[PDB]
């Protein structure tokens, strides 16, 4: 197990434009295209992202390409954020994958908003972090996923993904 396999399980793979759990236009392995309700706006951003007129459909390699850029970008954003980097650097490998999953799903600002869990994580107070993490809209809206990531930070193992 690694970050790519983990997110691939959490996000799935769809080759045609689809609406995510929040109703926003997405494609591939959770690649958000736009928050606009407009499918044309979506198609436009897709074509711009892939570099060709896709007509709202992409290939598996194109989906994987977007995914590689998206993971890279998530990592880079954590490293650049002064509130996230110190926590991230203090963690072990497995738990860093959990931090990446969260940033991929909710963004750097979103995660950086969990001040209390971030400190608990930095202190290596696992069960406590796990409890605080669940006190969130994220957990109430996507409980199954939130539970897998939480258990990952709780345990430092990939058991929830097995
Ligand atoms: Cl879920
Ligand atoms: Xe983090
Ligand atoms: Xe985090
Ligand atoms: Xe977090």
């Amino acid at each position: 197990m690694n970050i790519f396999e983990m997110l691939r399980i959490d996000e799935g793979l769809r080759l045609k434009i689809y609406k995510d759990t929040e109703g926003y236009y997405t494609i591939g392995i959770g690649h958000l295209l736009t928050k606009s309700p407009s499918l044309n706006a979506a198609k436009s951003e897709l074509d711009k992202a892939i570099g060709r007129n896709t007509n709202g459909v992409i290939t598996k390699d194109e989906a994987e390409k977007l995914f590689n850029q998206d993971v890279d970008a998530a990592v880079r954003g954590i490293l650049r954020n002064a509130k996230l980097k110190p926590v991230y650097d203090s963690l072990d490998a497995v738990r860093r994958a959990a931090a990446i999953n969260m940033v991929f799903q909710m963004g750097e600002t979103g995660v950086a908003g969990f001040t209390n869990s971030l400190r608990m994580l930095q202190q290596k107070r696992w069960d406590e972090a796990a409890v605080n993490l669940a006190k969130s809209r994220w957990y109430n809206q996507t409980p199954n996923r939130a539970k897998r990531v939480i258990t990952t930070f709780r345990t430092g193992t990939w058991d929830a993904y097995k």
